[PDB]
């Protein structure tokens, strides 16, 4: 897919013009080097009227700068605008195709995956085609023009530069490869600690229950040691790469200076020519190297566009926009589905429909019979043309469905799904989407027929009542009524209904059925429902069976036949950050960071030191004396450069050595602390979307980088830039004053332009993301419910909505592109203007015999090159704002403290426990939703030698009762006593270790089976004999021994090798290993091999001796086993007492006993 540009051939002229302008701009700079060399030669000759030549050179430079500014502006703006238009066209076409694709194909591919692909690849293509191509062309032009200037300026110097360049290129490539490999290795190494932390967090409930934070922290630290070693190595490698790059650059500078000096002394090209050739060649090589990101983005967008086009270029079997079918004006109710075989493309192995014969008259309430997966919903979908028969025939009114106008059939048909959904728009908006041609009378008619008058009118904006995201403001019955009204709005030739009132209750069932039967003579109504009451009244009823119809006839006939229908009938019967707090790693590298500070100062002086060395070298030729021995002096100066280079390399050898060693350490500290803070966090805090397992893992992982950057690299860059600026400014002021003022007025304008570049880039990215998300809200709303939209056949409406939502920000995108191009051009414009003005005014100054040309050149080079290097260094460090925010969040998390300290030292820990507990007037809903008080003041009391059972409120929050008993949360109200003692005042770890609490679906940590067993209670070693005894007690001795490797075997990811029964048995064995005084099981039975579950329960009852056992199970046996049974209802104990008395009561216990 190399050739990606595919639209607006006329607009392609914009691309051609932009390419030409970029080439002109790129070739401009070598011309700048040539003219600067000529000006330097003129100045040197003056050292050996003058104002006239200086004015001519300044005029040439100013003209070149203005032309380069115009070219840059034109190229940037044109490329950006053309790419934006192309991206808009691509997005529009892509969304059109997606909405026009096949429904079955959409079911084939993930909806979320496709939505993310669109919303991401759009920006990927925009980035890879926006300006990176323009910058690449400009860099190629710079390379070509620099090479041409070098060749036309001299042979020996050009050869030397060409020989120097590829060594630097290869060194840069090797350094980049090493850095990438180191980063990948470090991420892989840290993955172990990341997995450990993720497992701990996900198992947070079990971890807190067992109080095993110590072992997890130890493992995390063990991994973090190697992780920090690798990170320090990688940081040192990156710093050494930068150092070696600078050292090689300086060495090339010194070698070129020596060679040019020798040539000039030998009568070769003048000093100006040699300097121009050298600088032009170096800058061209720099541009060639800097062209890489454009090519990388080109390749990335190439792959993205290949995938996107493949998606778009797909030709769907069912096309919404297609109109090749014949659409008769008069439709008479007549449907035929003969030998209709149909299989889901998602699951092609099984043919859900294996052929059947069925006919449908006109205006007949055809009803379908069959159990789940019998072929009812799929039958309707095939009838609705959502798919086609694998082997069969489908026709309407004596005509094949495919042989008719797809759009007309879709519009003239009505489909009501068992799970109706309304778009996120006002009820009136959704109704209009159902039928725009209603004319405001059909709306009222439907509202009255479906009874959408009271509910519809009640909400604010009776007709225009807005519905929350996904229609969260409407109830199930109201939603079903609205869907029915919307279906009736179209008044289709035929309609189909499923799950009339299968949402919450049959109250709407009566009204819904009455309304549906009110208007059914004029159109055939496919009847689908979960209640035989509605099915009985059907005029015509037919059965389904394994993709075939056997039973048939009305309710009376079906009952007489005593078929499957008769069987069903019988069955019915943003905190602020602290900058100083950031200095918490000083305890590690406070004296160590001094070496890094010294290295940074050394580099920031070396830059201006190189400036001074170059000034001296230039002055050597500028010296009128020009002795032969001056060459030696020149060599001396040249030698200095080489020395400076070494000082650079060693300097880097220190920087990465220090900061790395510092930063990783700090990282480790944070890693040791942040997660530790998470460990000592109340379970209440864990109940929060902000504290999401994935979110917490990402914060822990993608925060060490931010904190380390903000701490180390921010200070490093600040110090380096400050040192460079101070040294340069001081040197320039010492060597002249007026030129110092000129350079100080010139350079900061360029610096401000460079900063504004990044500011505008970030702001534009944010604004583009905002607008794209604005459009994508509606895009996704349509995509997720794609089936409903297709049924409605209103795809054009969503297409128009997306078109408007994209056009509205398209103009803003174009304007931003134009402004950014203008600013980018102005950057180079100011650059060249200042470059020329500095030379002009320095020539004026020296013409007055005030300042020597050598000093002026020194000051100018210092200012310009130092400013450029400072900007590059500032860009080198990652973003401070994002790093600052991440550090603020990490510091807030670490400083966070728990209302109840799980690691608190103090705590009431009497000699033993009374084996009793009491909770009266208990009140605690939850942290997330306090609007639902769960405990309404229940009463519960456990004593010695008694087991408690929970019944009645199977869903009111019984598990919450166990959780609170474990102190997982804090009661909203109600007194609680631990064996007549303050539960809160009790010990922290003592209570956690004492209680053998289990969960519904325990997740076994992916460690050794023996390791999992021993995880029951740390701080007291668990000899393998104890594990064996616990396994024997919990029927796990045979299970553990039979399992390969015996106890040595380790469970996979949450015990993937063993079924849920094995995991439950292992959890029970671990609990028994804990040997708790009091034990609790909460709905761990389920089915889980009913005989096996009963055996496990019997073992537990035999294990309940000398302990208080809490039992929460949905099995009558569990109710019988419990010594004491307490019910729950309305947050209170509806029933309680003995099992015989509870059964005697006519209460929820009686209903459960009878029904169960
Ligand atoms: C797209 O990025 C670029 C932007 C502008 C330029 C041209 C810069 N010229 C006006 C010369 C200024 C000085 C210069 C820079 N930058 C520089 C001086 C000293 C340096 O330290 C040794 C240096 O290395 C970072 C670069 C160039 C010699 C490469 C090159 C670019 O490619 C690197
Ligand atoms: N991609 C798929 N592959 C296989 N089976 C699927 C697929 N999508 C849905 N199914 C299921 O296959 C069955 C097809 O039968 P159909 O839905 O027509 O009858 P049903 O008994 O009314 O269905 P359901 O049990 O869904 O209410 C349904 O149970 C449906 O949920
Ligand atoms: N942080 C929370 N905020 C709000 N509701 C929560 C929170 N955590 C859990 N819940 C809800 O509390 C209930 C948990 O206890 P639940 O009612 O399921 O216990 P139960 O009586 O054993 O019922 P069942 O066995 O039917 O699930 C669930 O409704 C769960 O959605
Ligand atoms: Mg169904
Ligand atoms: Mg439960």
């Amino acid at each position: 897919f190399s050739m990606f540009r595919y639209s607006n051939w006329l607009d392609k002229l914009y691309m051609v013009v932009g390419t030409l302008a970029a080439i002109i701009h790129g070739a401009g700079l070598p011309l700048m080097m040539l003219v600067f060399g000529e000006m330097t030669d003129i100045f040197a000759n003056a050292g050996n009227n003058l104002e006239e030549d200086m004015t001519r050179y300044a005029y040439y430079y100013s003209g070149i700068g203005a032309g380069v500014l115009v070219a840059a502006y034109i190229q940037v703006s044109f490329w950006c605008l053309a790419a934006g238009r192309q991206i808009h066209k691509i997005r529009k076409q892509f969304f059109h195709a997606i909405m026009r694709q096949e429904i079955g194909w959409f079911d084939v591919h993930d909806v979320g995956e496709l939505n993310t692909r669109l919303t991401d690849d759009v920006s990927k293509i925009n980035e890879g085609i926006g300006d990176k191509i323009g910058m690449f062309f400009q860099s190629m032009a710079t390379f070509f023009t620099g090479f041409i200037v070098g060749f036309t300026r001299g042979w020996k110097l050009t050869l030397v530069i060409l020989a120097i360049s590829p060594v630097l290129g290869l060194s840069a490539a090797v350094w980049a490869k090493i850095l990438s490999s180191f980063t990948d290795k470090e991420l892989l190494a840290y993955a172990k600690a990341g997995a450990v932390a993720e497992e701990v967090l996900a198992a947070i409930r079990t971890v807190i229950a067992f109080g095993g934070q110590k072992k997890e922290l130890e493992r995390y630290n063990k991994n973090l040691e190697e992780a920090k070693r690798i990170g320090i190595k990688k940081a040192i490698t990156a710093n050494i790469s930068i150092g070696a790059a600078f050292l090689l650059i300086y060495a090339s500078y010194a070698l070129a200076f020596w060679y040019g000096t020798t040539l000039v002394l030998s009568g070769e090209y003048s000093i100006g020519q040699v300097l121009t050739v050298f600088f032009s060649v170096l800058i061209g090589a720099f541009s060639v190297g800097q062209a890489s990101p454009s090519i990388e983005a080109f390749a990335n967008a190439r792959g993205a566009a290949y995938e996107i086009f493949k998606i778009i270029d797909n030709k769907p079997s069912i096309d919404s926009y297609s109109k090749s079918g014949h659409k008769p004006d008069n439709i008479k109710g007549n449907l035929e589905f003969r030998n209709v075989h149909f299989s889901y493309p998602s699951r092609k192995e099984v043919k859900i429909l294996k052929g059947l014969n069925l006919k449908v008259q006109s205006g007949q309430t055809v009803a379908l019979v069959g159990n789940s997966g019998c072929g009812k919903s799929t039958t309707v979908q095939l009838m609705q043309r959502l798919y086609d028969p694998t082997e069969g025939m489908v026709s309407v009114d004596g005509q094949d469905i495919r042989t008719i106008n797809v759009r007309f059939l879709r519009e003239i048909i009505g489909v009501v799904s068992q799970e109706p959904v309304l778009f996120a728009t006002t009820i009136a908006e959704n109704i209009r989407y159902g039928r725009e041609n209603v004319t405001m009378d059909e709306i009222e008619k439907a509202v009255k027929e479906a009874n959408a008058y009271d509910f519809i009118m009640k909400l604010p904006h009776k007709f225009d009542t807005l519905v929350g995201e996904r229609g969260a403001q409407l109830s199930g019955g109201q939603k079903q009524r609205i869907a029915i009204a919307r279906a009736l709005v179209r008044n289709p030739k035929i309609l189909l209904l499923d799950e009339a009132t299968s949402a919450l209750d049959t109250e709407s069932e009566a009204v819904v059925q009455v309304a549906l039967d009110k208007a059914r003579k004029g159109r055939t109504t496919i009847v689908i429902a979960h209640r035989l009451s509605t099915v009985r009244n059907a005029d015509v009823i037919a059965g389904f069976d394994d993709g075939v119809i056997v039973e048939k006839g009305n309710h009376d006939e079906l009952m007489k036949e005593k078929g499957i229908y008769f069987k069903l009938v019988t069955m019915q019967t943003i905190p602020p950050v602290s900058f100083w707090r950031i200095m918490k790693l000083n305890l590690t590298e406070w004296p160590y960071f001094v070496v890094g500070v010294f290295c940074a100062i050394i580099n920031g002086g070396l830059q201006p030191a190189f400036a001074i060395i170059f000034s001296k070298i230039i002055g050597v030729f500028t010296r009128i004396d020009d002795p032969e021995t001056k060459r030696q002096n020149s060599n001396l100066f040249s030698l200095l450069f080489l020395a400076l280079g070494i000082i650079s390399f060693i300097t880097f050898f220190l920087q990465g050595f220090t900061f790395g060693k510092a930063g990783e350490i700090l990282t480790k500290r944070l890693r040791y602390m942040v997660f530790r803070s998470m460990l000592r966090q109340d379970v209440s805090w864990f109940d929060d979307p902000k504290n999401t397992t994935g979110a917490l893992t990402t914060r822990l992982a993608n925060d060490a980088a931010q904190v380390k950057g903000a701490i180390g690299s921010r200070l490093a860059v600040i110090t380096q830039n400050i040192a460079n600026l101070g040294t340069g400014i001081i040197i320039s002021f010492i060597y002249g004053w007026q030129l110092t003022l000129l350079l100080l007025a010139i350079v900061p304008i360029i610096a401000i332009a460079g900063v504004v570049e990044m500011k505008m880039l970030s702001g534009q990215a944010l604004k583009d993301k905002k607008e794209l998300e604005g459009s994508g809200k509606i895009a996704t709303e349509a995509i997720e419910n794609f089936r409903t939209v297709v049924s409605l056949t209103q795809e054009q409406k969503f297409e128009h909505m997306y078109a408007q939502s994209l056009q509205v920000p398209y103009r803003n995108s174009l304007r931003k592109a134009h402004i950014f191009g203008i600013t980018f051009s102005f950057t180079q414009a100011m650059m060249y203007f200042s470059y020329a003005g500095c030379f002009r005014f320095g020539a004026y100054l020296v013409a007055h015999k005030l300042m020597s040309f050598e000093d002026v050149l020194l000051v100018f080079s210092a200012v310009v090159f130092g400013a450029m290097a400072v900007g590059q260094v500032s860009s080198f460090a990652p973003d401070y704002a994002k790093a600052k925010i991440s550090a603020a969040h990490i510091i807030m998390i670490i400083e966070k403290t728990p209302l109840i300290d799980s690691y608190s030292t103090e705590g009431l820990m009497p000699n033993t426990l009374e084996g009793n507990v009491t909770f009266g007037e208990v009140v605690f809903n939850y942290p997330t939703r306090p609007d639902i008080p769960v405990l309404q003041g229940l009463s519960l009391e456990v004593k010695k030698g008694q087991t408690l059972a929970l019944v009645g409120s199977s869903g009111c929050g019984k598990s919450t009762v166990v959780q609170l008993l474990e102190r997982f949360y804090d009661p909203l109200a109600g007194k609680v006593l631990l064996d007549g003692k303050e539960i809160k005042r009790l010990n922290v770890q003592w209570l956690r270790a004492h209680l053998g609490i289990v969960s519904q679906e325990p997740i076994l940590f992916d460690c050794s089976i023996a390791e999992n067993i021993a995880y029951g209670d740390n701080s007291r070693v668990v000899s393998q004999e104890e594990i064996v005894r616990a396994a024997k007690e919990a029927n796990i001795h045979a299970f553990i021994e039979s399992l390969p490797n015996k106890y040595s075997t380790k469970v996979g990811d949450k015990g993937t090798q063993l079924s849920g029964g094995q995991k439950q048995r292992i959890a029970i064995a671990r609990a028994l290993v804990r040997q708790p005084h009091i034990l609790l099981l909460d709905e761990a039975t389920s089915a889980l091999d009913t005989e096996s579950e009963k055996v496990v329960q019997e073992a537990l009852d035999k294990a309940r001796e000398g302990r208080t056992c809490i039992v929460i199970a949905h099995r009558l046996s569990t109710i019988q086993n419990a010594d004491l049974i307490v019910v729950f209802q309305n947050g209170r104990v509806k029933e309680h007492g003995t099992h015989q008395q509870l059964l005697a009561q006519k209460g929820i216990y009686f209903s459960m006993v009878s029904v169960q």
